[PDB]
């Protein structure tokens, strides 16, 4: 909880009230924030600005979400998947006003960002993991256009050494979860074999 920077709050929220490019000192920010090269305390800073005052900004987020996206990527000390996910929520908080496909590059950390979420998608209080399970069900019910099903490992988190433990069942959930969408069941040029890899399904079953 580093907090002292609500003065910048404060200022922020006087000149949005005082007063599609704004740089009101702002197109600034988001060049020094564009560049993945700075110290994640400066990036942390920001990230804490942006979360409290995303409001002011709103007809930007056709250009702020690319910096802010590829800074949620290799995000690398208070936490760092707390923020991560409360900059995930930030940047989601709209659906149609902003979406990433206008570059390759959007979709591509679009994807790294689900490859890491899926790889860390669990939680041993239940709950916290389901509220992550609703942040999958979320972006995967808005985005689909980003979204790009890997089909490799998510057989893997299904099925398991096939234990008797109850260990690979997060990954039936979430593939339950995405499904409930209108997402291809399985891509045959994805998860290799295509045919067995719902026979790692039946045996879970």
């Amino acid at each position: 909880r580093h907090e002292c920077m609500a003065p910048l709050t404060a200022l922020v929220k006087h000149m949005h009230r005082s007063l599609r490019d704004l740089p009101s000192w702002m197109k600034f920010l988001h060049g020094k924030l564009g560049n993945p090269i700075v110290p994640l305390n400066i990036r942390l800073f920001l990230a804490k600005l942006v979360i409290n005052t995303e409001e002011v900004f709103r007809p930007y987020a056709k250009h702020w979400l690319s910096p802010l996206l590829q800074l949620a990527a290799s995000e690398n000390g208070e936490g760092i998947h707390y923020m991560v996910v409360e900059i995930v929520a930030t940047i989601l908080s709209w659906t149609g006003l902003a979406t990433p496909t206008g570059v390759p590059k959007d979709e591509v950390l679009a994807n790294r960002l689900l490859n890491f979420l899926m790889k860390h998608v669990f939680h041993p209080k239940r709950a916290v993991f389901r509220h992550n399970l609703e942040i999958i069900k979320t972006l995967v019910e808005c985005w689909k256009d980003c979204l790009s099903i890997p089909y490799r490992l998510i057989f893997e988190k299904f099925s398991g050494k096939d234990p008797n433990s109850k260990d690979n069942s997060v990954g039936i959930q979430l593939l339950g979860i995405v499904m409930a969408n209108d997402l291809p069941p399985y891509d045959p040029q994805c998860g290799i074999q295509s045919s067995e890899y719902f026979q790692a399904l039946v045996n879970n079953m």
